[PDB]
């Protein structure tokens, strides 16, 4: 069967096309924001304008006509208003159109269970974007959040530190070039605080440090991978210890790390367990993955009706039965 996904929690819209084993089509594009931060609005209209264009892009890539798609899924959410809600209308506007299913997609869930499109089982999934931070696994039949960020996420942190440091957006590869030309060790606070992830004190300290002109800034974000990617491994592993899973993965945008896959690489070979990062295409956000868990929500029997479509900003990741597993 086949599948379409609109993705648009964030500044991202992503449309992709599925099968249970195949990507047919992955396309994308971002709201270039050249003074960095958030913009729910900007987004919105961004979206709304993008929408058409990427629909045919992704359906001349796929090589199929929309009444070919056995169900539409769209991203609910957690994410950002006003876009979610014009990624919302779009996939109800196509399901009344071509009298399809529709179906509401957790956006952290289809992080982790695009995976599954890769022979991955059961894993620990740590996602790490620019605006979430979360440790999930499946446990007593739905994804429960083991530690997640209690401020703001590994990517928006990074981000951050990258605009101070007169880096532009996107600040993540850029920070991660500076940092493998570090030599020194800098202490910076540590970013556990009991299950959860705290990067604020983290960050407002390296900035602090920046200001001081003490140090190389190259050993600042050599220092600052270290700390916040330490703590990341930490409480990945602390969950793989309860859950006894046999495999992680690595998922969002900040997935393409290279130092962060290297230090989970390390712990999961210590422990004799798998590890996988999809391509990153599908790592950070992307309708394929939408297009993907809407398929096996559907296959197991769920469709919505139209009050069950309605965007969901808070939206829990344990709020979801995974009756598909
Ligand atoms: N190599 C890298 N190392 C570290 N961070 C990276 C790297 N590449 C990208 N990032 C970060 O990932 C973030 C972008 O991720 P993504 O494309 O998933 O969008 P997003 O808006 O963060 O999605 P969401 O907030 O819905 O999770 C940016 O903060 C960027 O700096
Ligand atoms: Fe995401």
């Amino acid at each position: 069967m086949l599948a379409l996904g609109i993705e648009g929690t964030a500044h991202t819209l992503g449309i992709g096309i599925v099968s249970e084993d195949k990507v047919l089509a992955n396309v994308f594009d971002t709201l270039t924001t050249e003074k960095g931060g958030i913009h729910p609005k900007e987004a919105a209209e961004h979206h709304a304008r993008l929408m058409k264009p990427l629909l045919r892009k992704a359906l001349s890539e796929a090589g199929v006509s929309l009444d070919d798609i056995d169900v539409i899924a769209f991203s609910q959410g957690p994410g950002l208003g006003p876009a979610l809600r014009v990624v919302a209308t779009a996939a109800r506007a196509l399901a009344v159109k071509y009298r399809k299913p529709i179906v509401g997609v957790n956006h952290c869930i289809a992080h982790v269970e695009i995976t599954k499109m890769f022979g991955v089982k059961d894993p620990v999934g740590l996602y790490v974007s620019g605006g979430n931070t979360q440790v999930l696994a499946l446990e007593g039949g739905r994804y429960r959040v083991f530690g997640e960020t209690l401020d703001i996420g590994i990517g928006n942190a990074i981000d951050v530190f990258a605009r101070e440091l007169g880096l532009g957006f996107p600040g993540g590869p850029k920070v991660e070039k500076l940092a493998e030309k570090g030599e020194k060790y800098i202490e910076l606070p540590y970013a556990v605080k009991g299950m959860d992830l705290s990067f604020s004190g983290l960050l407002t300290e390296a900035i602090r440090k920046y200001r001081s002109g003490k140090y190389r800034v190259e050993d600042l974000a050599y220092s600052f991978q270290e700390t916040a990617f330490a703590a990341l491994v930490e409480v990945t592993e602390r969950a793989v210890a309860h859950t006894e899973k046999d495999e992680v993965v690595l998922v969002g945008g900040v997935a393409a790390n290279n130092r962060l896959r290297e230090m989970l690489r390390i712990m999961t070979e210590d422990r004799g367990i798998k590890f996988f990062v999809p391509p990153y295409d599908l790592c950070r956000d992307n309708g394929a993955m939408i297009a993907y868990t809407g398929l096996r929500m559907y296959k197991a029997g769920i469709s919505f009706r139209l009050e069950e479509t309605i965007v969901k900003q808070k939206f829990r990741t344990d709020e979801v039965e995974i009756v598909w597993h």
